[PDB]
DNA sequence: AATGTATCTT
DNA sequence: AAGATAACATT
C-alpha cells in the first residue's frame, strides 16, 4: 500500500511511480530504516517526505535545489527550514540577507520556518533526502532527479534555483526551453572558502529571488511572497 | 581572535 | 575517497 511510500497522496499520484520503482524506493526507506538501529539519520522516517505535504505538485512556482539536510537536528524536512523554536543556522541566515539586500520590503525573521514559502508554490527539495548525524551521497539521486525530471515535464513555466555544485549536476534534467535555471554557489559560508577561484556565480548578489518573480510575472503567473513569514 | 559552518584538486 | 583551502558571521 502507498502509505509506506510516505510520499503525500497527490505527489503519489502526479509522480505516477512504477510498481518497480515503488519497490526501489521501498527497499531504500527499508535500508534507511535498518541504518537507525546503528548510526542517528536526520531527519526523522516521518519527517522525510515533508516537503511534499506542504507543496501541491500543480501548485509549484518555483524549484528551490539544495545539497542535503542540516546535520545537527534542526532538519525538517523541507530544504533550508527550521523548526520555530529553532535557532537559524548559517545557510538560512546568508539566504535572508540576500532577501534583506534584493527584496524591496522584506525583513529578516526572528523565526526560521519556510512553511509559508511552501503554501506559496516554493519546493524546498535536497539533492539527498537523508544525511548521517555530523553524508549519504546511499541512493537517494534518482528518486530526486525524477522528481525533477517530472516537473520540468508534466508543469510548464516554473524557476529552478540550484545551489551548489551538488544541484547544479542536475541542469541537464531541467528543460532549459520551457522553464527558468538560476546557478549559483551554496549559501553555506564554507563555498566561500572552497570556490574562491570558481567560476559558478557567488550567492551574495546573485539576486534568485527577485529575478524568479519577474519570470512569473512576465508569464502571467502569481508571484512568491518571500517576505511573509512569522513576524 | 577563536569558532563553526563547500569547492576543487589529487 | 580525502585533504588543502584561509571565507566570514557570529561569538
Amino acid at each position: 500500500d502507498d502509505r509506506d511510500l510516505l510520499l503525500a497522496p497527490k505527489w503519489i499520484s502526479f509522480l505516477s511511480l512504477s510498481s518497480f520503482l515503488k519497490q526501489k524506493l521501498l527497499s531504500l526507506l527499508r535500508q534507511i530504516r535498518e541504518l537507525r538501529l546503528t548510526t542517528t539519520v536526520y531527519p526523522p522516517q516521518d519527517k522525510l517526505m515533508w516537503w511534499s505535504h506542504c507543496c501541491d505538485p500543480e501548485d509549484i512556482k518555483v524549484v528551490i535545489l539544495g545539497q542535503d539536510p542540516y546535520h545537527k537536528g534542526q532538519a525538517t524536512g523541507l530544504a533550508f527550514s527550521v523548526d520555530p523554536q529553532c535557532q537559524v543556522p548559517p545557510s538560512l541566515r546568508s539566504i535572508f540577507r540576500e532577501l534583506e539586500a534584493s527584496v524591496p520590503n522584506f525583513s529578516t525573521p526572528s523565526h526560521g520556518c519556510l512553511d509559508s514559502w511552501a503554501r506559496q508554490g516554493v519546493l524546498l527539495l535536497n539533492t539527498v533526502l537523508t544525511v548521517e548525524k555530523g553524508s549519504h551521497e546511499l541512493g537517494w539521486d534518482w528518486f530526486t532527479s525524477f522528481i525533477i525530471s517530472s516537473i520540468s515535464s508534466k508543469l510548464e513555466h516554473c524557476v529552478f534555483l540550484l545551489w551548489g555544485r551538488k544541484a547544479i549536476d542536475r541542469t541537464p534534467l531541467i528543460n532549459a526551453q520551457k522553464h527558468l535555471v538560476l546557478t549559483a554557489q551554496h549559501p553555506s559560508p564554507l563555498a566561500s572558502l572552497g570556490g574562491r577561484h570558481s567560476r559558478w556565480p557567488r550567492f551574495q548578489g546573485c539576486n534568485h529571488f527577485n529575478l524568479a518573480n519577474d519570470y512569473l510575472t512576465r508569464h502571467r503567473r502569481e508571484t512568491v511572497d518571500w517576505g511573509l513569514l512569522e513576524q
